[PDB]
């Protein structure tokens, strides 16, 4: 359901709202970004809407579009353009105008489209361009650089630059600025990439009505125009109905598969012209011809039904371009309302100290700014920066650093079959010979056979011609020539190193025989040799009965139920003359006739020699691996049982669905298939019944689906969101453009091909293979443990700090700025920046790491710490009171005039070894990471600060002119702050280990989680329980 609301503008109005929302305040601006609607009933009056120059789309998501007139009133939603139709009073989308009109309404569009028609139907559907907006760097910018935490951090650079804590400000600055022109650039570049590759810009040929033709742009094509296909083939440039003709098409860009598909001329009858159900007479746009042929009449014709955004391949860009960090917000919300708490007890004891107000100000929002770390994020991005690097120099190469996170979530991941699982084309399988009358066994070598009739029949029955010194022709040609070992020189042949033979005539293949013919001869023979090679059903027609096997069709749909192209061959002796004068004068049907089958052969795509390695390897791991190809489902079945996914003890049930016809519903029929435990297989149209008409039963199939075969580009990209609902985090591993939908829908999508897909993809792989898959996984979960190390980390940080900062307050001082700035810059950068740096473990494991930074354990950790922190700053402090050297502060008058004194020396001397000491106890090493003593420039930065501090404790007026610290005289007292840090150091390490190791036993013992927040792991248990299909 949609709702559209009607806004006009009156110039007073509009003046009043810009006035009363920038000179007033900026943070009205704010408020109508937050919620457009109260925006929207400011600056603009509610009107009807026929004459709305503004509506509101509501879908909850809100959406505000402009209304724009040529008259023609319309708008655009997401690509999509809405007419307003005057007769009707409504905005009716274009998509809508022209369905369900017959076949015979397509047939009478063959005469063309006149100029007037053209033009208004221009003005109505928009020019046949998918048009990807580019933003400008000021439009683009108003996106990003207006996140709340860019505020926060512009917020806090100014209290610093109002406390003279500059070089901070302008770390944080320069960090934030790089950050926002970096994703800013990112951001345009990818836009304009993706403008790039999907723009087409070609010559048509038009029919226009009295006989004339018209060459025009690709983008002047309307719905009703009757395009003149070129006999040479070419990339289609809009959706259309043959109605003329038949052609040979690539849909590789619809199926993944390079296999030539038949379009012929649309049936003429008084039934609704459909896309899915007229697909064999439908031209797609993005398809490539390969040739067009013209049997009744001049040219091919074919009438445009679709054009811009209305076509499949717009629907697909639409796709892509309208489609732990929840707990890192929400614990960022937590420390703000802390930061709220300690400022209101920061007020009470500042106005107690006597201090100024502008300083009472100051102090309590500086501790805003130390509680909450403006220099989080970047802490967090350092590791993926590391696995990005990794990644990069093992061929991997990702836009969005951070999306690598989401690899260590990974539960299941979808991939496409053809040139991902398996290899882009064919191979030479083996030839079927026969002695006699029966089938002989596979020959996997065709060149290994004797030189007989069916060697030069491989050899010599093709089309092939030579081009720049290189065989060129019918591929499947191509490979079975190489297969034979003979060298292309009508024609001549040499054999692999026999005699030479040449062809004396060649008839071609066409696509209604299917069949070809060539006419071959040689010194030395009794007569020429005549080959003929087609479909093997076809062929079979014409061979004689007692040279055709018995068990010809049982044998070939054996070799078809696995996906194998099956092309047969067979031979005659000619009583003609051995010279050209009568063997081209032919004709072709007395050569068909009579023929011997000489055998078969079988071509097949292999998979790919790392395929069933990575399978095995996730099916380990207990990630699940989902085969969503555009191929046929037997062909997907075969790969998926031999690539792992469906292991030989597990079972595999195809799911069929029926449409539910004029008197019968929807139905689902469960065939079980000979040879987790079960798998399910079902095709693109079933994928589709039963998510329109069994929505129940849908997340079922999800859960226990593994082969999703024929489906379209909209459906992989259903498929993926479809079980990203089930909680699901999913990859998908794909190298076409059929994938793209797929590949950009889901959290990691790993892009195989360089071309077209590459755009969409956050990460793209130069290997072909999807050894890929599991590099990013142990990437993702390096940089998932590491990401929480260094956010565990940065939260002890801000709350020792915070700690530090609240004791000296109470007493009226503070730390220092040059304090300060050791800890903030010096400590910190070091810290997580070599936190950062360790890479991930060699082994992937069953267990992946955590996702919620809210988790127990998390809390726990950060607690614990925090009170052994806070223990031994407070004990130190009450230490330092009681020594008898020990004098106050001098409380009259605040900091930092009061420094150096003893109180901030002693919790400075303490909290700076603090950091160190969680620096390294929130550090992890297996299973996610390689050990933690492998760190060596982390181990040898913390060792070498432990050092600067111990001298700063012991070594007299060592930096303690410029920290601002005071020098303590008794060495017993300075050795017993030593051992207190020892025992911090010693107890935050226990804790940690504790923690790690008993705290998973104690919550599993303690309370038993029985059911799981994941949607799909609640399924699994009621399948489980109850299996669905009985
Ligand atoms: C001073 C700045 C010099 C170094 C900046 C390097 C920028 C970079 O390569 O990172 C890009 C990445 C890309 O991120 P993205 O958001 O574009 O993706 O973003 C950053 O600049 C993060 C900077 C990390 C440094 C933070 C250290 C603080 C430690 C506490
Ligand atoms: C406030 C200021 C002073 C902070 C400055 C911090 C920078 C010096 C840090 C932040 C990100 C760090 C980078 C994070 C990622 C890497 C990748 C790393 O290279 C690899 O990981 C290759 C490994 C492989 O391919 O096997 C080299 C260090 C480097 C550039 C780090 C260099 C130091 C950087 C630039
Ligand atoms: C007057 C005082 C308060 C100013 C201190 C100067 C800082 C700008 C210096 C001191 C310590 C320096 C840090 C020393 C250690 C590191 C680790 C280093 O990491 C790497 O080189 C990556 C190599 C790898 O991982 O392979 C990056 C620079 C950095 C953060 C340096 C950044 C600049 C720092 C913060
Ligand atoms: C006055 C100066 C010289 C003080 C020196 C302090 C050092 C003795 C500290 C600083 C960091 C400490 C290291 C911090 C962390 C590690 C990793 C830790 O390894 C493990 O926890 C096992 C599993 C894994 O590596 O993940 C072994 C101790 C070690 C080297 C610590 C050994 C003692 C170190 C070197
Ligand atoms: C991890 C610990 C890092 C310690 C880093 C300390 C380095 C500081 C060196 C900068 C020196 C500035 O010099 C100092 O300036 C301060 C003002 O700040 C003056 O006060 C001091 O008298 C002067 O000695
Ligand atoms: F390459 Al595919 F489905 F196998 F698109
Ligand atoms: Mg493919």
């Amino acid at each position: 359901s949609v709702r559209l609301s009607g806004y006009c503008g009156s110039p007073w109005r509009v003046i009043g709202y810009h006035v009363v929302v920038w000179m007033m305040a900026g943070i009205p601006l704010l408020l109508f970004r937050w919620k457009p609607l109260w925006g929207v009933r400011l600056r603009l009056r509610p009107c009807n809407l026929a004459h709305a120059e503004t509506l509101v789309i509501e879908i909850w998501q809100l959406f505000t579009v402009q209304v724009q007139t040529e008259v023609l009133r319309y708008y655009l939603f997401q690509g999509q353009r809405y007419i307003w139709i005057e007769t009707q009073q409504a905005f009716y989308q274009v998509s809508l105008l022209d369905h369900g009109r017959s076949c015979d309404d397509v047939h009478r569009s063959r005469h063309g489209l006149s100029l007037q028609d053209q033009m208004v139907r221009k003005a109505i559907y928009g020019p046949n361009v998918i048009s990807i907006p580019v933003k400008s760097y000021p439009q683009l910018l108003v996106d990003e650089a207006l996140n709340p935490y860019y505020g926060f951090q512009a917020f806090s650079i100014a209290l610093w630059l109002a406390d003279h804590y500059y070089w901070y400000a302008l770390c944080i600055f320069l960090i934030s600025s790089i950050s926002i022109c970096l994703s800013l650039y990112k951001t345009r570049k990818q836009s304009q990439t993706l403008r790039d590759m999907v723009k087409l810009s070609m010559r048509v040929c038009v029919c226009r009505p009295g006989g004339e033709e018209e060459w025009v742009d690709s983008s002047e094509l309307v719905p009703g125009d009757c395009l003149v296909l070129p006999q040479e083939g070419g990339l289609m440039p809009c959706d259309a109905a043959l109605v003329a003709g038949e052609c040979m098409v690539n849909e590789s860009s619809l199926t993944g598969e390079s296999i030539p598909v038949l379009k012929t001329a649309l049936p003429e009858g008084l039934g609704p012209y459909c896309a899915e159900t007229h697909r064999r007479h439908t031209l797609f746009c993005g398809t490539l011809i390969l040739q067009a042929r013209a049997y009744v009449g001049p040219h091919v014709l074919a009438v445009v039904t679709r054009t811009g955004f209305c076509t499949a391949k717009g629907g697909l860009v639409s796709s892509i371009l309208h489609p732990f960090y929840k707990h890192s917000m929400k614990f960022v919300a937590a420390l703000s309302v802390l930061a709220l708490l300690g400022t209101i007890y920061s007020i009470f004891i500042l106005y107690r100290n006597r201090v100024p107000l502008n300083e009472i100000v100051i102090r309590a929002l500086d501790l805003v700014t130390v509680v909450v770390p403006p220099a989080l994020p970047a802490a967090m991005t350092v590791c993926t920066l590391y696995a990005q690097s990794r990644l990069r120099r093992q061929g991997i190469f990702c836009i969005h650093p951070l999306r690598i996170n989401l690899g260590g979530k990974l539960q299941l991941v979808c991939f496409d079959k053809t040139g991902t699982l398996t290899e882009d084309g064919l191979d030479v399988m083996g030839v079927v010979p026969l002695k006699g009358q029966a089938f002989l066994p596979l020959v996997p070598e065709p060149r290994r056979l004797p030189v007989g009739p069916l060697l030069r029949a491989l050899a010599t029955c093709h089309a092939l011609s030579r081009l720049q010194d290189t065989p060129v022709g019918d591929p499947m040609d191509l490979k079975m020539v190489e297969s034979t070992g003979w060298v292309l020189e009508d024609s001549a042949f040499g054999t692999q190193v026999p005699v030479p033979v040449s062809v004396l005539h060649r008839f071609p293949f066409s696509s209604a025989l299917q069949r070809m013919s060539v006419v071959v001869a040689w010194p030395g023979a009794t007569q020429p040799e005549a080959y003929v090679k087609g479909s093997p059903e076809l062929v079979a027609g014409l061979c004689n009965p007692e040279t055709v096997p018995t068990d010809f069709a049982q044998m070939l749909q054996s070799y078809t139920a696995a996906g194998y192209r099956v092309v047969a061959l067979a031979s005659k002796p000619l009583p003609t003359v051995p010279s050209l004068e009568a063997a081209q004068q032919l004709t072709r049907d007395t050569v068909e006739g009579d023929l011997s089958l000489l055998g078969l052969l079988v071509m097949r795509n292999l998979l790919k020699p790392q395929t069933t390695p990575v399978i095995q390897a996730l099916r380990r791991t207990r990630i699940r691996a989902v085969m969503v190809t555009g191929d046929n489902l037997q062909t997907a079945v075969t790969v998926a049982r031999g690539c792992g996914m469906v292991a030989p003890q597990e079972h595999l049930i195809i799911v069929h669905a029926t449409h539910p016809e004029r008197g019968q519903p929807a139905s689902l029929e469960f065939l079980p298939m000979e040879s987790r435990s079960r798998h399910l297989a079902l095709s693109g149209p079933t994928f589709g019944i039963i998510v329109k008409h069994f929505p129940k039963l849908l997340p079922k199939v999800l859960v226990q689906g593994t082969v999703f075969a024929r489906m379209a580009p909209e459906q992989k990209t259903e498929l993926v969101c479809e079980l990203q609902k089930l909680q699901y985090c999913v990859g998908m591993c794909g190298d076409g453009a059929n994938d793209c939908g797929a590949l950009k829908a889901a959290d990691v999508g790993i892009s195989l091909s360089q071309a077209e897909a590459s755009v969409v993809s956050p990460f793209t792989s130069s290997m072909a293979s999807i050894e890929c898959v599991p590099m990013v996984i142990r990437e993702g979960r390096c940089s998932l443990d590491t990401s929480f190390s260094v956010f565990k980390y940065m939260a002890l940080y801000s709350l020792t700090q915070f700690i530090s900062v609240l004791i000296l307050y109470t007493i009226n001082t503070n730390l220092g700025d040059l304090q300060f700035l050791a800890i903030d810059l010096v400590i910190t950068t070091t810290v997580a920046v070599l936190m950062s740096r360790t890479g991930p473990a060699l082994v992937l494991g069953r267990v992946r790491p955590p996702g919620a930074l809210l988790s127990v354990p998390v809390l726990s950790s950060l607690l614990l710490q925090m009170v052994l922190v806070t223990g031994v700053q407070l004990g130190g402090y009450f230490l330092t009171l009681a020594q008898p050297w020990f004098v106050p502060l001098n409380r009259t008058v605040a900091a930092p005039d009061n420094l150096p004194n003893y109180e901030n020396t002693v919790v400075f001397s303490l909290s700076s070894f603090q950091y160190l000491i969680l620096a390294a106890a929130v550090s992890k090493g297996a299973p996610f990471r390689r050990p933690l003593y492998t760190n060596v420039p982390f181990l040898v930065a913390l060792a070498l600060l432990s050092s600067v501090l111990v001298g700063l404790v012991l070594v007299p007026g060592l930096l303690q002119g410029p920290l601002a610290l005071r020098n303590i005289t008794d060495t017993g007292f300075k050795l017993l702050l030593l051992g207190l840090v020892t025992l911090n150091f010693v107890g935050a390490f226990m804790l940690e280990s504790v923690l790690d190791q008993c705290l998973p036993a104690c919550l599993r013992r303690l309370r038993p989680k029985r059911a799981s927040k994941k949607r799909f792991k609640q399924l699994e248990r009621e399948l489980a329980e109850q299996p669905w299909p009985p």
